Parts: C-alpha cells; sequence; structure tokens
C-alpha cells in the first residue's frame, strides 16, 4: 500500500524496452506493500575494466528501481519523476553472479521523494547503499 | 602533472574493452596538467525509459572517468583503486547529443582521492555534478 499504481513486474520489465536497463539485464523481480526489488547481471556489460561490478552500475541499478518506484507513487497524468540528488557507499567488490537491490521509501513529499536502496551480491552480504531524491515534477 | 602515469587516451579507450564503458560508448577525449575528459553517447544505450539521459549513466561517465584518473595517479606496482562513495546532483535533462565530462582533483591522498566531475551536453550548459571518493588499495 505504499504504491499508488499497482506494481506489474511484466510491464515494469516491458518499459524498460530500448533503455539503459535492458541493455544492462536489469530486471524487476518482486515487490510487497513496502518495497520494489530488481535484480542485475554481474558480467562485462556491468564490470568496470578490472573485472569488478562498476560503482557507476549499482548507481544505474538503484536509480532505475528508485526511479520506477517513484513512478508508482505519483499521479501520474499529474505528474512525472525525475533524479534529483543520489549517492551510495560502495562497500564490497562484486565479480560475478547477480547484484539484487532492494528499495524501500524514507519520505514520499509532494515535491520530493527520498528513496533508501540495498545492494547485495548472492552471498547476501551488503555490496552497496545508496539514497536517491527524485523530483516530483507536473507536466 | 596531476598525473604519475602520463595519460595516453588510445589505450585509455582501449582498456575498457569488454566493459561497462565501453558497451556505453565513454571515450576518453582530453586531457591536461589538471584534468581528464570523457563524453559519452545520448541515446537508446544511456536512456531511462522516458527518453532522458539516465541519472546512473552520467554516475558511470563520471566514476569511469574518476576511477581511470586514479589510476594515473597511483603506483600501480604497489596499489589499485576502488569506488568509496559517490554523489551527483543532476541539474538539467538530456535526450540526444554526447554528454561530457571533466575530472578535477580536490584532494589526492595516501589512502583517499576526491575527484570533482562536471558534465554538460552539447549545449555546454551544466546537466551534472558529481564527486567521487576513490579507496587507494594495497594488492
Amino acid at each position: 500500500s505504499l504504491w499508488r499504481q499497482t506494481p506489474d513486474l511484466e510491464q515494469l520489465n516491458a518499459s524498460q524496452k530500448n533503455s539503459i536497463g535492458d541493455l544492462l539485464g536489469i530486471r524487476f523481480e518482486a515487490f510487497d506493500d513496502e518495497s520494489l526489488t530488481a535484480s542485475m547481471p554481474v558480467d562485462s556489460r556491468t564490470h568496470a575494466p578490472f573485472g569488478l561490478l562498476h560503482g557507476g552500475a549499482s548507481v544505474v541499478l538503484a536509480e532505475s528501481l528508485g526511479s520506477m518506484a517513484s513512478y508508482l507513487c505519483v499521479d501520474t497524468s499529474q505528474y512525472y519523476c525525475v533524479g534529483l540528488e543520489v549517492n551510495a557507499n560502495h562497500l564490497r567488490g562484486l565479480r560475478s553472479g547477480r547484484v539484487t537491490a532492494v528499495a524501500r521509501a524514507i519520505h514520499l513529499g509532494r515535491t520530493t521523494h527520498v528513496w533508501d536502496i540495498r545492494l547485495s551480491g548472492d552471498d547476501g552480504k551488503p555490496s552497496c547503499i545508496a539514497r536517491l531524491t527524485m523530483a516530483v515534477v507536473p507536466l
């Protein structure tokens, strides 16, 4: 019940067609009343030159997830949402498998949303934490 | 003379082979004694679903640029560098053309580097600003 629009995973995934999220293999995986989850492969598409997951790729995942979450929480006939501020601590390096991100709301205001996004590799250890501020903008 | 290793643009670009930077069309473009510059296309590879440059893609560019800059500033037989913290304000949306990033050093310490990275679209207006903290790590 965080959501205004009920998350439809197929449509979330489909909507990424011809964008970076599709290019990187980001997949919306699960949701509940308080969270939305997506994962992303750790391979050549997402590696930095030394074969570790690129820190910016973590942020593509987090910002893709957070911005999508914001879209599910506004009146889309009245508003759209763009990223305003993003930050992240890179905690542990990942070489293979997938990285999984979970987004939860810190604050959903009238003009801004703040999302807490937690990332971990397939061993379940925290790999990155991000905070995303979205701007809520009238068309 | 910021640099330890003199920037070699061809080799910088070549080193991205089979990583996200190659996948996204990031290109190292110029450097001087105080800065390093890379650009990235704004198109389907880098777009978010609404056809604007994905904010995370800005951060892939900034973090690619900053981490490469860090590699040019350490003793690579003694150390490597990984992203530690990154943050960015998204200032203006971009739909097409390229986005160009310039990295300058804020602080190069023994265990951390802080880089200031300024992004703009082809109209020269600031599109994003990032600050990147790299950790300098002994192999």
